[PDB]
């Protein structure tokens, strides 16, 4: 079990070493184009790049980078796009992707302010009546409602192709009580936030990958990920000894530099494992459970 080696890393105190490890151990590959000149102004951080083998390409002739990556997690069987924050002069890009992909969901978990600095540009609309446009993609987007509950927020977007006149709902989940290169305030509230995102049918593969990010795309997306894959992974196998997270936060890393980004996002990912292995693994009533940890009213 991943629960006596967590009780064995938290006895040794070892955390960080072990975090080490896979940091050390963690794939290297290029990223030429987001380090091409023109790409500056498309990066949020110079040490936060897509590698060219993963990176996900705007279906346009001007210029195709976004710092975006498709995670395709094989046995899993699921995909994930994860991104950074959208730069002032990337929200345009970032709809376009979303659009192109032909995801269902985005999910959020940063702020626009964090730490007294801006993470993330203003992507989104925040009232019905005022929609964005964006010209340079030719995207409209429009808040059609949004369920604000205590620790996040769920958004139904839509968009138009301004070029058609086609519209898409896009689902919005924005967990607002996550710090940047902290944890969830419980594995109750994050559990019931992913599975809230589940139960949306966002995650469900009729849909594109879901796209998802925080400030850099990497530690809290990362965290996110890994504990959703695991679980996922668990469900197809109905055998938890099975599942070795650490080798599996491995292989992500194959499709994007960096993912989770402390030994205690890490330390994190094990408990939300543990304790949604209970759900996974037959006992319904722990999600309500979950749900009222949670207090999301
Ligand atoms: O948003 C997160 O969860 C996260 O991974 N953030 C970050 C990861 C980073 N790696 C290198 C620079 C850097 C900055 C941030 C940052 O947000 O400043």
């Amino acid at each position: 079990e991943m629960e006596k080696e967590f009780e064995q890393i938290d006895k040794s105190g070892s955390w960080a070493a072990i975090y080490q490890d896979i940091r050390h151990e963690a794939s290297d590959f290029p990223c030429r184009v987001a380090k091409l000149p023109k790409n500056k102004n498309r990066n949020r951080y110079r040490d936060v790049s897509p590698f060219d083998h993963s990176r996900i390409k705007l279906h346009q002739e001007d210029n195709d980078y976004i710092n975006a990556s498709l995670i395709k997690m094989e046995e899993a069987q699921r995909s994930y796009i994860l991104t950074q924050g959208p730069l002032p002069n990337t929200c345009g890009h970032f709809w376009e992707m979303v659009w192109e992909q032909k995801s269902r969901g985005v999910v959020m978990l940063n702020r626009v302010m964090e730490k007294g600095s801006l993470k993330c540009a203003q992507y989104w609309p925040q009232k019905e009546e005022k929609e964005m446009i964006f010209e340079d993609t030719n995207l409209k987007l429009t808040l059609i409602s949004e369920d604000i509950k205590t620790y996040y927020t769920v958004r139904q977007l839509e968009l138009e192709n301004l070029t058609t006149q086609e519209t898409r709902e896009i689902l919005h989940f924005h967990y607002t009580t996550w710090p940047d290169f902290g944890v969830p305030e419980s594995p109750a509230s994050f559990l019931n936030f992913l599975f809230k995102v589940r139960e949306s049918g966002s995650l469900s593969p009729e849909h594109g990958p879901v796209v998802v990010h925080c400030s850099a795309g990497i530690g809290r997306s990362g965290t996110f990920c890994l504990a959703d894959t695991c679980l996922l992974l668990m469900d197809k196998r109905k055998d938890p000894s099975s599942v070795d997270i650490k080798k599996v936060l491995l292989d992500m890393r194959k499709f994007r530099m960096g993912l989770i980004q402390t030994a205690d996002q890490l330390r994190f990912s094990y408990l939300a494992v543990i304790e949604g292995a209970k759900f996974i693994m037959g006992d319904s009533s722990v999600q309500d459970q979950w749900k009222e940890l949670s207090h999301e009213d």
